[PDB]
């Protein structure tokens, strides 16, 4: 299923050398602001079953790791050129049959606006059953997926003021609880920091790729981001291969140190509360010092979540459905649609639970790493067509559009990691990686790997007055 007479618009259109503006400090920032998000409380929470409250760290810290060795490959098609991740998903699948991962992946973004509206509830409904004593729950998941829809169409700076400084300001507040709670349950950091592991069962290798799975959504799709840095237009193998690593540690030093600290609130709430649930060891932390200061806590998990959520998690499903579906939905029932989409697939408590499953299912997802990277640098070595890439026919479109046997691949790569239960994401992002360089030779058949319309590329960046 496709569709014909296609148009490949604005909103996708490439970053010239004359709007970058993200250098690795700057993108060092959006990486510290990235570490901190409930998904990571919670992992780091859970994880007190299995593991001491180091153990997590070390866990922490190696997530992260092989997720900044997986962000330098990756992010480097985005930044030498500059393009949307909707624009490169496009190489090893075609441009019609992009959208197959575009599609799965803009899925997460709303699972992760349901999880996230869902806290503006617990936190809506805290300062409300902690004032009125009544609760609520899907009254307010209602009204908190309500509100977002309207200041989508119409957001003020107001809220923008509130996007940088929400994740520090929580950091901060996260922290000082962890006074509280080691004040309070009368423990130093160096009793605590071994409270877990009463129930020692899942495997190391299994805690990592918990981390990693957490981020391989933000990973595989960076090009999003990346598309804004500072680069050279005029460097070699060398200041292109060294710009690389200089933002490939820019953001390893915004990561680490950030989501070290909330992986460790969040284990510390837990083997110091009993709640992964930040709302409620928040409320309970804050409240049994304050409540007047536990619904300031509460009033900010609210305010922080209704500035973060539409940002990253409703937009791009939005512009999806306007793109994928175009006589379809509008901007204003992309929105609706999106909201109405997210909410009913009842995250949270497929997290709550089993949220160490949900982490280890946003980990199958590493074919898709693998075959991506195999794709710009082992099959085309980093050779690329920029006018290729934005025509209906192309050198990309394949078999009328869908690249076959790049979602074969990816399924070779999943059945190959079933065998390596344990280190699956390792296995399954080394087995689409090394699968998917004969599969591309073997199209190397039935369609060239390049095109001599490619001496364009530098035609499409460098600035048109």
């Amino acid at each position: 299923i496709e569709e014909a007479r296609s148009l490949l618009n604005p909103s996708n259109a490439p970053t010239r050398y004359a709007e970058r503006s993200v250098g690795p400090f700057s993108l060092a920032a959006i990486w510290f602001a990235m570490a901190i998000q409930v998904a990571i409380f919670i992992a780091a929470g859970q994880m007190t079953s299995s593991f001491q409250v180091w153990q997590v760290i070390v866990a922490i810290a190696a997530g992260c790791t092989i997720a900044v060795i997986l962000l330098f490959f990756t992010q480097s098609a985005a930044i030498r050129w500059g393009i949307n991740f909707t624009v490169a998903a496009r190489m090893p699948f075609g441009i019609r049959g992009s959208l197959i991962p575009i599609t799965l992946k803009a899925l997460l973004s709303l699972f992760w606006f349901g999880f996230q509206t869902w806290l503006g509830a617990l936190a809506l409904d805290e300062i409300t059953r902690l004032l009125t004593g009544f609760t609520n729950l899907p009254l307010w998941i209602v009204i908190f997926g309500a509100i977002q829809v309207v200041t989508t169409f119409y957001g003020i700076t107001f809220i923008r003021w509130m996007n940088v400084f929400a994740s520090p300001v929580l950091l901060a507040m996260g922290v000082y609880m962890v006074y509280l709670m080691l004040d309070g349950a009368d423990v130093s950091l160096g009793e605590v920091m071994s409270m877990g592991g009463e129930n020692p069962g899942m495997p190391f290798s299994t805690a990592i790729m918990i981390f990693v799975g957490g981020w391989i959504a933000v990973v595989v799709s960076i090009h999003d981001i990346v598309k804004e840095c500072k680069v050279d237009p005029n460097a070699s193998r060398e200041g292109q291969t060294k710009a690389d690593a200089r933002y490939a540690t820019a953001q390893w030093l915004g990561m680490v140190p950030a989501s070290i600290i909330f992986g460790f609130i969040g284990a510390a709430s837990m083997v110091l509360v009993g709640e992964w649930n930040p709302v409620i060891a928040i409320t309970e932390v804050v409240g049994g010092v304050s409540i007047p200061m536990a619904i300031l806590f509460q009033v900010f998990v609210l305010l922080a979540t209704w500035s973060t959520n539409p940002a990253a998690n409703l937009l791009s499903p939005a512009y999806t459905l306007c793109s994928t579906f175009p006589r379809v939905f509008t901007f204003k029932t992309g929105v609706i649609v999106s909201a109405v989409v997210g909410l009913l697939m009842m995250p949270w408590q497929f997290a709550g639970v089993l949220n160490t499953f949900l982490n280890l299912l946003a980990s199958a997802l590493g074919p898709l790493a693998g075959i991506m990277i195999s794709d710009y640098f082992l099959v085309r070595r980093r050779r690329i067509s920029l006018h290729d890439l934005y025509r209906t026919k192309g050198i990309y479109t394949y078999w009328r559009g869908v690249n076959w046997v790049a979602l074969a691949v990816y399924a070779v790569a999943l059945a190959v990691s079933f065998l390596t239960p344990d280190l699956m994401f390792v296995t399954g992002l080394i087995a689409a990686l090394l699968l998917h360089i004969p599969a591309m030779r073997w199209v190397a058949k039935t369609f060239p790997l390049f095109s001599e319309a490619e001496s364009r590329n530098e035609d499409y960046l460098r600035p048109i007055g």
